[PDB]
């Protein structure tokens, strides 16, 4: 995994984190502030190369462009984009003279660009799919370029591409390069704070709950009753969870059945991957973002099993206000309210504008920029909205469906304006000046998502989940915040039955109860004392664990010998130290008085 | 770094006492009952602290130890026995359902030390026609009630599963699963004339055979052959090692009793069948199973009759090779040309002195094992030395031991050998010595053990002082046309250590840190690591770890004894050239071809 445009030998800027941010904070709705980060943006490339490089194209921080190493794609500038940024997680070859070239624009549905028979080096299933990118090639000449999903299965004999769904010109090259960016995977299904705030159940947040989440590693602990002193702090392993999970998938069109010799499905149907339903029962479809219509989530009914692994089927038209398509979009398959599901199904009139004024980006640079301005806008109008329902919700009342509206179709054009200068529709934000309860899950669930991504150091951790005792501190429902005082306090008890037991006693105690090590090379006793004597311990330990290190060499090594032991090894040595095992002790908090 | 012991997969304890405190315990030690019980003493007492009790199980060999304790396998054998299983690494592991094999009975049925006659099985062996060195156990929980130590051989005509059940070891009882572990992968051996052996069989004049050559390892042979500077292979004698006029062929050695199992016809006696085309059928050949004994009944003259059905092996009748002291047992069988043909060792026709029955009781424990062996392997040292030595004094008149002599020692010998095992009533032995500079003491100096491929590491400032030895031949009291026939190897091994005797490292690598273009990106994991080696001095083992852990080049190239060790073969020519070095072997050669 390093990027596709790399391998296409494309130079890569990798501009400061923070640099864009900062810029990003002058952004409205307006051709100016666009044609300001237009300005701000064109001299911040020019402090750091000196030049407008010929056809750049860039993302966030990341800006990319050919120089002369770089491949030729045969295509307007800014199109490149799409292409090049993206990891190549794995390879393959096609001579051109393999395929056929089925054609018809979205043949295979919009989004798809290839069906073909089993490739084991790109899709680890017969069943299987990956999200690519694909190009017809000469030796630095790339004609025409497709982006999207391609399908493997045993009934389909010829590799069959799309070709009107290609981008470059008409002429192709000598070989198909494909690179899967995306490889076949199921999805983790769980109710975001977005979803919940704009289609959840009624008392929703009466339905979360904590529970722990370890790395194998940990859990490896935890399983053999290591104490909780190991686990500090409880913080970094705690997470929110729904009262169930969906299932989440590669979506897909229906019209890929035929290539794949199989009869197409009803209106109104959707095939999964998964027997957790019988057919006929009905589903809530979700495709991401959320909308604040709630519009993002239709019910549809469960017809039966995909023929393609860990995906989705549905029609485009059922499952088009949720803005889906077949490009990489997941489908997320939730129980209905019903039957227990914390989503509603969308009933209300959805569909928006047909056209609004577009002109394309005149360079790759100018993409760059209204994407950077635009992903700004999309992050304003998210966020005012949720505070809106919370004034709103505080208020007794309720925000007016027109509004709803009226932010959705901001939302959607800043989307689509990470491709083509869109003219934005008229908008007022509102603003807040109070805490609001969205606040506080900006805190608490950075990013809307239960499962968290523990790059946050330990050190903040126990701040975030420490958020939960100020609920009353923020306005919003009245039955929201008063609901989820129990929740706080599990959450509050976990804590402090944790805030004191720190791991260092217990790290010297294991140094003196294990044996002293067994033989080992000399480069190990050379490695183990290069560590220490530099404070880098831990880099070592990470280089002895892949190394493949046995656990009987390590026993100096108490935080190194916890990552080789043997469960046996592990519950041998915590019964001589005589810990209570730490989920003894987390259970007991969790349920207490 | 994972192949751990056998014992260690089984849940046994372990300890490695100092190389001090057994070359040191056992050093006076007597071919006597006493000089046994007083080695077996100061172990008792040397178990006795750096651990609690004597660990009861315990077994051991020179300074290693290993006991059950509180979880290791039970084996319901001899404790002495169990000595056999454990100590071994297991370098690759399989198992069968006990319903699975099929027991075919009487002692030795395979051929002594063959265990088992199996269908191919890809785990342990690479070969469909392969085999391996085992120890299989069958097993409860952590009952283990029958265990086999031996070779096992695949072939696709073997359909079932076949095992010599009554070679085994423990009880007749059999748990559920059959447990192999493959202690030695299937390999051809490298096939060189030993300096014992040239002493007790060599060709008249064999000494005028030998020659220098370079060994290097992979990682110095890639730089060699981009033509790095002779800098970086200082110190040259560390490439250095002594070559046979040719080489033979080594493989595992196998008894034709396995052919029938294999549904193939048996062999005629006097003959081998071994995995090369290198002999015709029809042809002599010397074999050669070590250790080679001082009679010179470590080489005899069989006739190649054809191919082995099995890869890397040697197929002869234990009848046939009896007096070199093989079975199969993992001994392996080594294949040389004849005289006639350029070999360097000659077919011994004499008896072989094999005795039998003098008293034999066993050990008790498997400590006592453990003193058993590490005395005896003692006593043997002294005896191949001091016989070694006496042809020394007897060649420097112009006599020879008496082959009387040569029997006395090699009975001696293989005693030793056999006390491992069993507590062997020691034969009458007379230690007639000299104490010269005899020529012996100088091969144990330029060749340390015997074996023209010399024994991986050794500190490199004491591998330049080995070589150096070739000076002082005269020091050394031996047959004269020994000592004068190897002056111009003296001479060839000096010219080479002078040409590379002030060419160091340093400035090279110097240079190549700035001839080499900065750094790409790398992980801050791989910038900890280079901090910690360079802060501690420990750069070698991060660089082993890096290598190891598959660093690309482009990343190390501010450590260029990293970088040199992770460069291709293009990236290497390309800097070389760039810096304008001369090839070292151009320089190597001139030192070896010049008068
Ligand atoms: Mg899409
Ligand atoms: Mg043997």
């Amino acid at each position: 995994g390093t990027r596709i445009g790399t391998l296409l030998g494309w130079n890569l800027l990798e501009f400061p984190k923070e640099r864009v941010r900062e810029l990003q904070s002058s952004a409205e709705p307006t051709e100016g502030s666009y044609r300001n980060i237009f300005d701000a943006l064109a001299h911040l490339v020019e402090e750091a190369l000196g030049h407008i490089p010929h056809g750049l194209i860039g993302k966030d921080n990341v800006v990319m462009w050919p120089g002369s190493t770089g491949a030729n794609f045969h295509l307007p500038g800014w199109r490149v984009s799409d292409f090049v940024r993206a990891p190549s997680r794995a390879r393959t070859e096609l001579p051109t003279s393999s395929l056929t070239l089925v054609k018809g624009k979205k043949v295979f549905g919009d989004g798809i660009v290839g069906i073909f028979p089993p490739m084991p080096e790109i899709v680890p299933s017969p069943n299987g799919w990956a999200q690519v990118r694909m190009f017809s090639r000469r030796g630095n000449e790339i004609f025409r370029a497709w982006k999207g999903v391609i399908v493997t299965h045993p009934n389909v004999k010829e590799p069959l591409l799309a070709f009107d769904d290609g981008y470059g010109v008409e002429e192709l090259g000598d070989v198909l390069e494909i690179h899967a960016i995306l490889l076949q995977t199921q999805f983790t299904a769980e109710y975001t704070v977005q979803g919940l705030y704009y289609q959840g159940i009624p008392g929703w947040w009466k339905h979360l709950d904590l529970d722990f989440a370890f790395p194998p590693e940990k859990s490896r602990l935890v399983e053999a009753g290591a104490p909780l002193e190991l686990l500090y702090p409880i913080a970094q392993y705690l997470k929110l969870k729904g009262p169930n999970t969906g299932f989440g998938g590669i979506l897909l069109s229906p019209k890929i059945l035929p290539f794949l010799g199989l009869h197409g499905l009803e209106d109104g149907g959707v095939l999964a991957y998964t027997r957790r339903w019988k057919p006929g029962e009905r589903v809530i479809f979700n495709r991401r973002p959320d909308l604040p219509t709630g519009q993002s989530a239709v019910e549809l009914t469960y017809v039966g099993l995909s023929p393609i692994a860990d995906s989705v089927i549905a029609h485009e038209h059922d499952i088009a206000p949720t803005g889906a398509d077949y490009d990489g979009d997941i489908g997320y398959v939730f129980p209905t309210p019903e039957m227990g599901g914390l989503y509603m199904p969308f009933h209300g009139e959805a569909l928006h504008r047909k056209d609004l004024p577009t002109k394309d980006y005149e360079s790759g640079l100018h993409r760059w920029a209204g994407q950077v301005h635009a992903a700004h806008i999309l992050g304003r109008v998210e966020v005012n909205t949720r505070r809106l329902l919370d004034a709103a919700w505080a208020n007794g009342e309720e925000v007016s469906q027109d509004y709803l509206h009226a932010a959705t179709e901001m939302i959607q054009v800043a989307v689509d304006r990470q491709k083509r200068d869109i003219q934005w529709p008229d908008f007022d934000f509102k603003t807040i000046k109070d805490p609001v309860m969205t606040d506080f899950w900006r805190l608490a669930v950075p990013g809307g998502k239960l499962t968290p991504e523990g790059n946050t150091p330990a050190a903040k951790i126990t701040n975030r989940w420490r958020a939960w005792e100020t609920l009353d501190g923020y306005v919003g429902h009245p039955d929201m915040k008063d609901g989820l005082k129990p929740l706080a306090s599990k959450v509050s008890r976990v804590l402090a039955r944790g805030e004191h037991r720190r791991p260092g006693p217990v790290l010297a105690a294991l140094a003196f109860a294990l044996p002293a090590p067994e033989p080992r090379p000399k480069e190990v006793e050379d490695l183990l004392t290069a560590g220490l004597q530099s404070g880098k311990r831990h880099a070592v330990y990470d280089a002895l664990v892949q190394m493949g290190l046995p656990a009987s060499q390590a026993t100096d090594h108490p935080e190194l010998w916890l990552r080789l032991a043997s469960k046996e090894e592990l519950e041998a040595v915590f019964k001589q130290l005589g810990y209570r095992p730490a989920m003894e002790e987390l259970e007991e908090a969790l349920n207490a008085v």
